């Protein structure tokens, strides 16, 4: 009786760019509260969880979610009384009270608010921290971050191509050493940009985007920051890059360095870099439905270099299991909201962790003062989380919550990048 | 019994800017649980309470607060056996135990980490909000924001000589509609920032920092977004200046638009700017300790335009008394960690409220996803709030705690500025 | 407090072969109780944990296991105060506490009796099912049973050289017509025995060891059985093997049907058994440490048909990382005994996991009344299960407990069978 | 109100033999669980309470109790609200709404599964062990096993005329000892069958049926396993039969050694085998309706030899009553699904004792994972116990519920072979 749901409660916040999302608030019959918010960022395409929208042109640029919140009402009305530890029933009712294979009727963004805040609550009913309510007795470990530094493509005014360069503090031996490595790096990237001509204003996820020239430069001035903060590139920090190679093709030609290239051009590129940079992971580094060539990188660099879906696999377990079938990729971005429910999020985690898959459990651009990846990421032993840079607390919080799970589990914490749970 | 402190833990975190800082967790006997973070930013000198850092080159370059942590298992020692309800007592022992004026020896990051997280964990056991437990049964005034828009002086890379231009929506009938108008003025200026080829990197309080060519021009780019999202200037949506006057001051001069001012011709820009532009606010206008020019400025411009004392006062009663005695400004920037308890802070606050000073409640540049100040506003009914600009949720998260207080507080709930507390 | 150990008592009770084993009864603050008996199988050598017996000759044949329930006296004292809810630092002071490698101090026996008690303990605590206890809120997965029916080798009277012969219901909708089905056909086999005048007695593990002529005599029989029983051999009821080859293995060479054969032979048997009957799995199919050809069986067979290791593994997370870096095996028998603690269990099961490999959690041939291994399988999402046959309670209990665990989980339910977690 | 029955569930499960039967879980407001399985095995006639099967060719044989599980939920709706301990009410209540004198109605399966599964809900609803739940202070009385080791007649394929030889360890200090003592016997009759050609192989009870040509023969052989362990026959271990007689009677005749007897030579033949062999008890030695022919046995070794009733009294009242009036018999078979409560048989133990007949508490050849049995004779102080071999768990778990007992005992614990309680 007492972990029954008594009250579904939504409201209008603001998240870390000044757009509406949602939050719901869960309260069982105990008196356990669960508070969760919804993360936005730009959809990818068809397979994407409709985040519902108001489109008032006379409210926050068509931008408000009272439609979601509202829509949280009659997810009350479904939910009130039922164990808030039935999480799978709980999602299953929302998913046929929506009756939408997108969620396009109550919005993933009203559906996943519910579903986290309900996980929140049933974790504290138990007095359970939520890794542990959501993984069982073996949820230890730590991920390794994968810290946005330098942004271009779409997410910069610049000469690079590639949308996003990260540092991987692989070689620490705890996440609180990971997180101080990747803040050293942090500043001395700051105070060598600040050296050079070149600005230190932050985007969404809190990291550069300087006029710089190429993606060469992108990677030589990363390998300067880490040098100058006196780490080994590669063993202590590797690199990685979200090509988002999507936006730079057209037509079966991917443009980049200037010059239109063919598939296998494309493919060289990745390859050069490789072996020119200790590059350790590669997002998106071809378009979302070029499986042909995705099977043709995978068979040549998936050895020695991890290589991430994100807009190939949509957090979508029918487009992960044709990926496994095709061996294309050997990692998957895991976005809650790309799919809208808890549930939906572990079974495509379980579906890529037993076809030996990496599970990089990621923010949105659009980000709030919600932590729950951090503790998905333990949960299921995922062994990496990307979520932003070493700036703007959206991000910071989410290192935060994993000292504290980290100084919670003592002796039991093990860091991801030193037991081969890291990047692969 | 129930509400003694049973437990007191500190642990290194990150603020929003990836520096490290101080939380504490304080548990009482009935397994009330509070947390609280600790912001930091420049320290204006003398009568600022010290941030206590570990000088440790190797880690964090300098900044790391292992010291301070280790010092909260000193106030644990003192504190174990007291009743969280007694935050006075728990202040003045902590404030004992130090000895020393400005909390050089614990750390006023250390103390003001332990006075929070009591605090929170007080509210928790009496399961009152915090703002009630800290305020009784008028705290029910939500503030006016003042929200970061542009900056410049020693916050950016301009000709703009004063370093923080904000938007205040005065005229809203709500602190929700207060925000919905900020975050769409906000997203105005982005846009006409854009269409001008200005850069949109965000800096520390999550506002611009675009090559303007002076103070007149950042003003006339306010004026542009608050009319191109559709505000009426001054009644609805008003303007506010942190001068940060002592940047540019040297040998009584004050460098500004280019020229060198006496005294006299500085509060003669102040004076001309607000009868052209409808300014409501003007923060350090004058340099720290210009107190005879303060006076001028004060009986000038005090009866039309609200002067708000920031280094001028550094949240210290002492210096607040001299200024109140001497007719020297009319607010009072209230900055929890300038004086490093909650005791103290409520003191200064009193002091202003009872002189007919106005109190703006203040973040720090860097801050965490602490909502502390949010509680602190509406408890003292402070009628103002600085949290910074629409972008960064360790700015969102104070205006998402401000929305959760003003819904819990229907029919109750005031906007200060629709009852004469907001500014004047 | 509540989930604190107060107390820890062991007593000596008999397995269901009327031999000496452990069973411990863990006590909480709270009241909680956790009971757990410890399984019994014949030891395969280096890396299986020590089972620690008396041997005094005047007791049991000196198979008494007083020792090993003194030995919990020792455990209590250094377990007594700690959280039940804290599984892998209990297990980790119990490892500690013996000090070598493969428990010979303690014994695995008084380790694991307190480990799998501790956690029956936590899960009645939190008022959890200890498959959600153990597994979080995707535990939903109820096994395929590996059904033994027919033994040979040296588990027989006869002329089959292959220890055990199973029924396998991949094709059921649920677990409890799977159940059926194994039953229906068991029965189906036993007058099937008892019409050609062949001995119906069982052995350890409530199956049949008629003097049958060959392997084929036995696959034959059991297709008979299926048939007369009404279900599709393949589709319906499928076929599975323990080979354990190393009894037949001597000299680089295996004796099988009277003939000896080279490595290439023995794989020659195994693939053509596998392309004339609904073979599915082969477990030991070629001697423990015989990795190159076990790495060629892999090759030929790995793909069409699972290939697990029991006495290859010994449920040893170093044996089967290797076992993985080589491409040998694709599946292991997973017994809670051959390791002694419940945490490396679970680490073995996530690192067979996230390598594609499948883990079936077995049975000892001396087993009790304790019922774990059924939650075991569901918690860890398996899929698979080694029990025994349709008769003997030792045996018959893991499946009551998994129609329990099948009827709670209502609608969230699924056969590993129906959703591809069945062999492969 | 806490000891009101909330919810009674039942399921359908299997037995030891693969034969489904009944469970039921009765639930108390105070939230105290009972769980309980029914046995099965082969009817005797007309006073056997009826099993109830569902008779539906296509499942388990026509065995399936899907009707018994049923029709709990018409009991359920009877007995809500009614206190679990009011345990007479309760089967009174059950035998009303039966409204048949053999259960045929409800099924005798489906009343006992309540009736035992309420009675292990108030033992645990009051915390006490349902040992003292059922029997007071004094129950404290450890019976002596009747431990099956061969079994002939129909229960095998061999020239042993008798149903089953027994050993009895009467001359034990405690039931621990008794149990070490008939498991040493046990493995040394299984060396002596392996080192003679004979089968191993083991029936229902989890004893051996092996090719032996006479009763003689069996008797030799447990004198031989007796010796070979070291025991003394008689004093230290006795041995005991089930003679069947009911089995090869025709027509007033006795068919056994290969010979057709008049009553007066089967008798004789009885007699013999007394005076030669330690044997303690005879159980159906003449068939159940030969009253007069059991008169004659009863006043010609009831003194020397304990004669038990199984087919002769069927756990009957009328029937016992019968027997005691015509000095026949000196004990009785108690089994539980024969008349089908807890309370009717708690009457019988009752008749049977103030008449100065020994209870003898009995398992059925299809036995479950319940232990009822072992605290029904602790709790009636009865001495004895029937519940097979020294293998198979649905027969160990009642020895190692009896270890349980013996242990919480302590001091107060006595053996019935030690105190005259045992066979007489
Ligand atoms: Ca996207
Ligand atoms: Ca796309
Ligand atoms: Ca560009
Ligand atoms: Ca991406
Ligand atoms: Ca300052
Ligand atoms: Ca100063
Ligand atoms: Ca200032
Ligand atoms: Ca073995
Ligand atoms: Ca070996
Ligand atoms: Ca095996
Ligand atoms: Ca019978
Ligand atoms: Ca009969
Ligand atoms: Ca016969
Ligand atoms: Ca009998």
């Amino acid at each position: 009786y007492g972990t029954q749901i008594a009250e579904i409660t939504a409201r209008e916040i603001l998240d870390s760019r000044g757009r509406p999302t949602v939050e719901a608030e869960v309260h069982l019959e105990d008196g356990s509260v669960g508070l969760a918010q919804v993360p936005s960022g730009a959809s990818t395409g068809t397979f994407e969880a409709h985040e519902l929208r108001d489109d008032d042109p006379s409210r926050y640029g068509g931008k408000g979610v009272q439609k979601a919140v509202e829509n949280v009402s009659a997810i009350e009305d479904a939910l009130i009384g039922l164990s808030a530890l039935d999480q799978e029933g709980l999602d299953k009712a929302m998913i046929a009270l929506d009756g939408t294979p997108n969620k396009k009727n109550l919005g993933a963004n009203a559906i996943l608010a519910v579903s986290l805040a309900t996980a929140h609550a049933a974790a504290t009913s138990l007095n359970l921290p939520l890794y542990r309510y959501l993984g069982g007795p073996l949820a230890n470990v730590l991920p390794v971050p994968m810290m946005n530094v330098i942004n271009g493509g779409a997410h910069a005014d610049n000469n690079v191509d590639f949308q996003e360069f990260m540092i991987m503090p692989v070689g620490a031996p705890s996440f609180k050493e990971a997180l101080r490595w990747g803040a050293e790096v942090f500043h001395a990237l700051a105070k060598v940009l600040k050296d050079k001509g070149l600005a230190t204003g932050v985007g969404d996820e809190g990291g550069f985007a300087p006029n710089l020239g190429s993606n060469k430069e992108a990677l030589e001035l990363l390998l300067t920051a880490i040098e100058a903060a006196g780490y080994k590139p590669g063993e202590q920090v590797a690199l990685a890059m979200d090509v988002a190679s999507s936006e730079f093709y057209k037509n079966g030609l991917y443009t980049c360095d200037g010059v239109s290239h063919e598939p296998a051009g494309m493919i060289g590129i990745l390859a050069d870099l490789v072996s020119q940079y200790p590059i350790v992971s590669i997002e998106d580094g071809l378009q979302e439905d070029d499986w042909s060539n995705w099977k043709t990188l995978t068979q040549q660099l998936g050895s020695t270099v991890q290589l991430v879906g994100d807009d190939l696999f949509v957090t979508n377990p029918d487009r992960l299991q044709s990926g496994i079938e095709q061996g294309v990729g050997n990692a998957v971005l895991i976005k809650l909201n790309q799919i809208g429910t808890l549930t939906e999020t572990l079974r495509t985690i379980d579906l890529a962790t037993r076809s030996g898959y990496r599970s990089v459990i990621s923010h949105r651009s659009g980000e709030t003062e919600d932590t729950t990846i951090a503790d998905l990421a333990v949960a299921t032993r995922a062994g990496q989380i990307k979520t932003g840079s070493l700036s703007r607390s959206e991000r910071i919080a989410k290192y935060n919550r994993l000292l504290r799970i980290e100084a919670a589990l003592g002796e039991n914490a093990l860091y991801a990048g030193a037991i081969g749970l890291g990047p692969k």
